[PDB]
Parts: structure tokens; C-alpha cells; sequence
RNA sequence: CCACCCCUCCCACGGCGCGACCGCUGGGGCGGACUGUCCAGUGCGCCCCGGGCGGGUCGCGCCGUCGGGCCCGGGGGGCCA
């Protein structure tokens, strides 16, 4: 009788990011700086 | 028409210090993610700037030059005029 497809109307999206963004070079380069500081004050406090 | 004496036009090229324009670019603040075996650190989206730098566009001031304009225009020597 009526095979034609009435589409579902695209509601206004508030646009929030459920996905985690890609970690930038500055952050990645700085983490390994913080880690190699954290390791050397885990010796200076220790020894 | 040119050598002589001031001034004046646009165009060309080079220099120079200035305006008005896309990038680049430390710090002040919203907003959110994120990191570190101390509370401390790092991008990020709207904007704000304290700045400088050239790229070229665009528009100036002034200087350069046996400059180009039938050597623009106005106050003795050579022209297949």
C-alpha cells in the first residue's frame, strides 16, 4: 500500500564530545619530561 | 628641440622613514580536557591583546637618475623639418 520511506527528522544537536580527543605533541613530550623528573625526585628523596 | 637660469605633470626603476591591510607571535582572563611515585605542569575553542616581522596587495612623504614621455609642460648647434 505505502512502501515509501518518510525519513526521521534530524533534531538540533547540542554538540558535546563523548569521544576522547587526540593528545597533542606538547602534552606527550611534556608527560615524559614530568615522568623523568618524578623518577629523579623518587631517588633524591630516597637516597 | 637641446646646452643656460627656476618651477611644474604623469610613468619607470632603486633607496628611505611613515599610514591602512592577511599570517607569525609572550602574557591577563572564561571554558573544558589532560598529565606527573610533591600539590605542579601541558595543549585546546570565543576574545583580549603588550609586541615585532616580513610576503605581496594598497595608499603616502622625500631623495636618486647625462631615465622615458616625437627628452611632458610653462618663463650656439643640429633637424631626409
Amino acid at each position: 500500500e505505502n512502501p515509501v520511506y518518510e525519513k526521521k527528522p534530524k533534531r538540533e544537536v547540542k554538540k558535546k564530545r563523548w569521544n576522547r580527543p587526540k593528545m597533542s605533541l606538547a602534552q606527550k613530550k611534556d608527560r615524559v619530561a614530568q615522568k623523568k623528573a618524578s623518577f629523579l625526585r623518587a631517588q633524591e628523596r630516597a637516597a
